[PDB]
């Protein structure tokens, strides 16, 4: 019926679920989407009707450091934003109560309002979720020393008091970290402690968009036996001492063709006369390239990691920052990748690693079983089935 999606103005919390919104609309449901004004047009592209609230969180364009760099500086803003957001949204939906509530993990008001409405809420997570064990295993030692501070005790007391005034007796950690129903938009292959996640609460549906492969008419060179892509997303990609290191590993290496990227307009020219079997770019139809590639040197960001698995492309994971270590360790543990520190990645080690991965029927054997498992996660139309299933009679 009336499906109301909720999120914040951050690409990583809106882009993952765009196509599922689109699908429920394409079905014939009336879908509205609570969002700050900056992303009004972004969500509107999907048929969804925007519903504009004001946010106090950093803007989508704002720097990553704007979100804080301590545990309490990371979490406090989501509560403070919720407190001022909630009464805007409660107002907005009074003259049109939605039938089902959809929401990104960051929206506390969606949780509160869904309970207020007596309607199902479905949480959409663009990253890993809690497993059975998480509170004792991970949430507790994380919170022991900060919750203990006057600052931490006060944060939790405030969170509790806000919930209680809303008729919610939930402890804030269960309210925040433990949804009653969740769809997870990463492959389960990239979820730590995968068997121990609660399937009756969480269903993994993986990426939702275009595999494969979005989208630009790339062509492997006639002659190429082994194509390698180096393509570190569109963010962590301004490294002097690395691409030139990749050129040296694969440049003039018989049989291999290197698709290399950087990101200017301009400029290929910090240096390197360059071998003939190397092509450089500012940007690529990455999914499209991986669709024929035999090897992927990746920073192991969420997208790249998903895309490598989606295309059964063995990976050299060379982690660089906050998005990466665990992802690289998991790709590692799947037996489909090698983790390298930036950084010892010598030309000889990169080459040796490359060779060691592309000629392994077993590495390929693991990647094929992963794609089969991802195909069961379905994608978009699948996420809509489950959301249609929760969308009461
Ligand atoms: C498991 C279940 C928990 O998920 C997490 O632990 C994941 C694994 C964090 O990412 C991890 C991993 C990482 C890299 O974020 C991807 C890290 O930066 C943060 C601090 O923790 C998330 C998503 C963080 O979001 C990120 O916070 C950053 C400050 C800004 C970033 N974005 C808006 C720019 C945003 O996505 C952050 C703060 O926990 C979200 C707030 C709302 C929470 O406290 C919620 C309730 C979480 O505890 C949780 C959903 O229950
Ligand atoms: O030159 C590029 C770089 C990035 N991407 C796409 O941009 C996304 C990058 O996301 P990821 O999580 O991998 O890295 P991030 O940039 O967020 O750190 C992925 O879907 C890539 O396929 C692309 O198509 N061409």
């Amino acid at each position: 019926a009336h499906i109301a999606m909720f999120s914040i103005a951050a690409h990583g919390h809106v882009n993952p679920s765009l196509e599922v919104i689109r699908e429920l609309v394409a079905r014939g449901h009336r879908v509205t989407y609570a969002i700050p004004p900056v992303f009004a047009d972004k969500v509107a592209a999907t048929g969804a009707r925007p519903v504009l609230y004001h946010s106090t969180l950093p803007g989508p364009d704002a720097d990553p450091e704007a979100w804080g760099s301590t545990l309490l500086d990371n979490v406090e803003p989501f509560l403070n934003d919720a407190i001022q957001a909630l009464p805007q949204l409660a107002d907005a939906y009074a003259d049109d109560i939605p039938d089902l509530v959809l929401h990104d993990i960051t929206s506390y008001p969606a949780r509160v309002l869904a309970r207020r409405w007596g309607v199902p809420a479905v949480s959409l997570s663009p990253n890993l979720v809690a497993w059975k064990g998480y509170e004792e295993e991970v949430a507790e030692p994380m919170w022991r020393e900060p919750r203990q501070t006057e600052r931490g005790r006060a944060y939790y007391a405030r969170f509790e008091a806000w919930l209680k005034e809303n008729g919610i007796t939930e402890h804030p950690d269960t309210f925040a970290s433990h949804p009653p129903r969740s769809l997870v938009l990463i492959p389960k292959a990239l979820q730590p402690h995968a068997d121990r996640v609660d399937e009756d609460v969480y269903t993994f549906v993986g990426a939702c968009q275009g595999d494969r492969a979005e989208e630009g008419g790339w062509q492997r060179p006639a002659g190429a036996e082994k194509v390698v892509l180096v393509s570190l997303g569109s963010a962590f990609t301004k490294q002097p001492a690395f691409y030139r290191e990749c050129v040296r590993a694969f440049g003039n290496l018989p049989g291999w063709h290197l698709v290399l990227q950087i990101g200017r307009k301009v400029t290929p020219a910090e240096l390197g006369e360059l071998p003939d079997n190397v092509e450089v770019h500012d940007w690529v139809p990455q999914l499209a390239i991986l669709r024929q590639a035999d090897l992927f040197v990746t920073h192991a960001g969420a997208g790249g990691s998903q895309e490598g698995l989606a295309t059964a492309t063995p990976m050299i994971a060379v982690p660089q920052a906050v998005d990466q270590f665990g992802n690289a360790d998991m790709l590692q543990g799947l037996g489909v990748a090698r983790k390298l520190a930036t950084e010892e990645a010598t030309a000889d080690l990169l080459r040796e690693t490359a060779l060691a991965l592309v000629d392994d029927p077993e590495v390929a054997r693991r990647l094929r079983r992963i794609q089969a498992e991802m195909a069961q996660e379905g994608g978009t139309r699948r996420a809509a089935d489950l959301i249609e299933a929760e969308l009461p009679a």
